[PDB]
């Protein structure tokens, strides 16, 4: 259910492959200058009680064309069915001086669908 | 650099290699939770940081499944590496477990971890 | 506009009053047994550029009938519009021993409406 | 144990009174130009088994002198003993337009002591 293309409400698109040994690999896009590498892990043997599938991934916003000196991690779960969804919470950290560290990390949430 | 052996305040061990391409790969060995032995990790970092004395942004994930156990959960650390006399990595983390829908409101824990190359 | 009766996605109900110099007061519910006191603050003089109104509140989960030994804080903003709404992120801390402190705090998000 | 003056490691002070009813009230000193009102709640009947006492508070960053159009909430626990402390996680939310609501909320942590 996870392998494929997922869309968020803000435009963003991501293409993942879920490997047989819990690897997640792919790209995150919004054109070439907006494409970034992703890598992650997921539970390759979830429960059967109807629970969701735990997963996580990271993006560092540096590519061949620009560098924001920042990285985002998403933590969440995959819910299959007709309205398959991935529900997440995320953290985005910027590199800062020690003086500015207190304001280095944003938090939020995202929901991704297959359509 | 980031490449090396790291320890957190709880005696957890993080062995990591930083690739020239911004890739992070390694093994995590925990001190707390449903955990035994090493788990695989993967992440990304900024391979061309600011020169201004800023930190190096980075992040990684562990899914808590190995050949010994499975806790149906994953943790993501997001933070920065600061070099210097005392090198450390400062992170915030999120831990999400699989849950039914009725219980998803309590599926995520939040916390912070500090890693150093010296074991406490 | 902030004064009134609000509802979240899960069926919970919160009645508040916004005071003249930024005080928030009221009760949260989900039967008297499930009724709890809330207190907080808001920006009593927001910007005029279209920005929302920042606020926060706290509830400790103890009343005359029940005590979970825990507390939640909500941090967010009020937005006036077609549907006035308050979007929040929240933190819930449980009293734990020091060995269990690493797992004492949950994070989530909630959206309230007058409907 | 909670009533009193508390310090963090970045030059911030707060003075709090803990009421019999579970009320927290006081002032947060980030010069009167820098003093802001605080309000919160705490568990007025904790466990005696070594657990900390759950609590939370809010400061909206407006006083009679300045206004940052934002609010911080602290969620954590009080731990007594010779080295008493209050361990917290916080969220700071700023007023933003809808277009910038993804970047409205910062997350962090802080530890307060009696000295």
């Amino acid at each position: 259910g996870i392998t494929g293309t997922w869309y968020n409400q803000l435009g963003s698109t991501f293409i993942v492959t879920a490997g047989a040994d819990g690897a997640l690999t792919g790209t995150y896009e919004s054109n070439a200058e907006s494409r970034y590498v992703l890598t992650g892990r997921y539970d390759s043997a979830p429960a059967t009680d109807g629970s969701g599938t735990a997963l996580g991934w990271t993006v560092a916003w540096k590519n061949n064309y620009r560098n924001a000196h920042s990285a985002t991690t998403w933590s969440g779960q995959y819910v299959g069915g007709a309205e398959a969804r991935i529900n997440t919470q995320w953290l985005l950290t910027s590199g800062t001086t020690e003086a500015n560290a207190w304001k280095s990390t944003l938090v939020g949430h995202d929901t991704f669908t297959k359509v």
